[PDB]
């Protein structure tokens, strides 16, 4: 039936009990649950869920702190808030921290399942799409810093560019160092 | 007070006005209103909005067809959908289109105003991210198409790389033209 990788993160049992039972009667799996912030960061470290969903407030470490950590080290694709409070002051914490979703308490159950489905979507989109920036914003800073490099070893040495691609190249190869390494001691402080 | 550009998206009258009530008592401003698919394509090209809200089931183009069109041409920043219908067919449609909520009829009003601050943020945010990827993917290509010719000219002519780059600036800036369209015309499929 429905498909995806589920933790629950709430102080009160029996609302964790609850929306366990919605969750695995839609056929989601249920990886792990916590009562705290602390165990919430543990459990998704661990598991690495594609969703946590998550009370604002709880003992200990509240549910925005563990979000922002759960965002920041990406332990979990998304993240959707279930909380009673509903003020500007938490909602603008939860949407800067980079949370997909937020119901209110009590909860609406029909809503639920779908809003789940939306924020394990859209949480593996914007992954994929950092990932893209990292890479390309390697690749363009590679080639930036060779193209300098370059620069300096021709003033330097009086080579060709050519030739000064082959030192780098030469010496990536025989110290198994990238090239931009080794063009970064060549730029260094110039 | 809420801030946020919305256009109201249900074929209903008396559904679209209990929604602009709430989110103009909120803050928000409602740029515009739609009964259907093609209607709400239209109001979103004029506004463009940060927010779409969309029922679902509408007659003459319903709202996932339409909100495919609208996340196609970037008509609006976000989409969040509201239908009586919850089942695994529309979801999935709705979240593959790139939906970033969907909520169930009769609406849990209290959930309204977060869902739509989370996804103006969200939207927001993906905006931003595709526009880097473009910005350096066009970086990218402008770099390789440039070294690609630049190595043509050194086979064909048998001039040095340095002497092939001048080729190129000077062809750019006497010929008034992007140094990659020059690039594009001397590589033509080589
Ligand atoms: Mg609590
Ligand atoms: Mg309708
Ligand atoms: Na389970
Ligand atoms: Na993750
Ligand atoms: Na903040
Ligand atoms: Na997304
Ligand atoms: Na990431
Ligand atoms: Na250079
Ligand atoms: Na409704
Ligand atoms: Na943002
Ligand atoms: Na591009
Ligand atoms: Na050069
Ligand atoms: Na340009």
């Amino acid at each position: 039936n429905m498909d995806g990788r589920i933790v629950i993160v709430d102080d009160e049992p029996i609302t964790r009990l609850d929306i366990r039972d919605i969750v695995i009667e839609a056929g989601y799996e249920v990886v792990g649950e916590a009562a705290d912030g602390f165990e919430a960061i543990e459990v998704c470290k661990k598991t690495q869920p594609d969703l946590v969903l998550m009370d604002i407030q709880m003992p200990i470490l509240d549910g925005l702190k563990a979000g922002k950590k759960i965002v920041q080290d990406q332990l979990a694709s998304s993240i959707v808030f279930l909380s009673a409070y509903s003020d500007v002051q938490n909602t603008d914490k939860a949407k800067k921290l980079g949370a997909l979703g937020y119901l209110v308490k009590p909860l609406d159950e029909k809503s639920l399942i779908p809003t789940i489905e939306m924020s394990i979507e859209r949480g593996k989109q914007t992954q994929l799409l950092l990932s893209q920036i990292d890479k390309l914003s390697l690749k363009l800073e590679e080639r930036k810093i060779i193209e300098k490099a370059k620069g300096i070893l021709v003033k330097e040495n009086h080579i060709s560019e050519e030739e000064a691609y082959q030192m780098l190249r030469t010496l990536s190869m025989n110290k198994r160092a990238r090239m931009s390494e080794i063009a970064e001691l060549i730029v260094m402080d110039d």
